[PDB]
C-alpha cells in the first residue's frame, strides 16, 4: 500500500468563545484500515493541537470503511480573537499519511483549514428609547453603545480593533450596530434589536 488515504473536511471553519463545537472529518483509503492512534489535528510544525488552540480536541472512530474524525471542543471565554491554519492528519495502517512531513515543512493541503475564533454578541435586555429611530442623536448612539457594553463584559479592549470599545463599537443613524474587532473581522446587530421609538404607540 503506498496509496495515501484522504480527508474530506471544510476549508474553513467558525468557533464561537465560550461555547462548544464539533465539525466530522471522514476518511478514506484504497486499503479501508488506518492507524487510528495517529490522528492528528494538528498545525505545521507539530502533531500538537498548536500555541493559542491547545483546546481543540479529537475523537476517532471508525464505521465501516470510513474513518471518522470528531473535531470538538470548548472555546476558552479569553481566547485570542482570530484565525489560524490547522491540520486533520490521518494515517493508513500502513503508515502512509494523508500529508507528507516535507509538504508540512515547506498552495492548500489535504486536511487543511482555517479556524476562525469569533465572539458573539449579546444583545441587552431592553431596547433604547428614541426620538426619531433613521436619526439617531449623539448621545442615543451613546446610549446604544453604553447598553451593549453592559451586556457583553466579555468583549475587552484587547478584543476590538484599536483596543477601544467606544470606537469598535460604530452605532449608525437607525441603530444598526457594527462592531469591528482585533482581526478586524465584525459583527452586525440589527437596529430593530436595540432601539424603539419613543411614544411610538
Ligand atoms: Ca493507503
Amino acid at each position: 500500500d503506498t496509496e495515501r488515504p484522504v480527508v474530506d473536511f471544510p476549508g474553513e471553519i467558525n468557533v464561537y468563545r465560550g461555547e462548544s463545537f464539533e465539525f466530522i472529518a471522514t476518511a478514506t483509503d484504497n486499503s479501508n484500515a488506518f492507524d487510528i492512534n495517529k490522528t492528528y489535528v494538528r498545525w505545521y510544525n507539530g502533531t500538537d493541537s498548536g500555541r493559542g488552540t491547545e483546546w481543540i480536541e479529537k475523537t476517532v472512530t471508525q464505521e465501516g470503511n470510513l474513518l471518522k474524525v470528531k473535531v470538538h471542543g470548548k472555546v476558552p471565554v479569553d481566547t485570542d480573537i482570530g484565525h489560524y491554519t490547522r491540520y486533520v492528519m490521518v494515517t493508513d495502517a500502513a503508515g502512509n499519511q494523508n500529508v507528507s512531513n516535507e509538504e508540512f515543512s515547506a498552495r492548500i493541503l489535504n486536511g487543511q483549514f482555517r479556524i476562525v475564533i469569533r465572539y458573539r454578541p449579546n444583545l441587552p435586555e431592553n431596547t433604547v428609547l428614541v426620538n426619531n429611530p433613521s436619526q439617531l442623536s449623539e448621545t442615543e448612539k451613546n446610549q446604544v453603545r453604553e447598553a451593549i457594553k453592559q451586556s457583553n463584559p466579555n468583549l475587552r479592549p484587547i478584543d476590538v480593533a484599536g483596543k477601544n470599545l467606544d470606537t469598535a463599537i460604530s452605532v449608525s443613524n437607525n441603530g444598526t450596530t457594527t462592531i469591528t474587532f482585533r482581526d478586524n473581522r465584525k459583527a452586525t446587530i440589527q437596529g430593530k434589536d436595540l432601539v424603539d421609538t419613543r411614544a411610538g404607540s
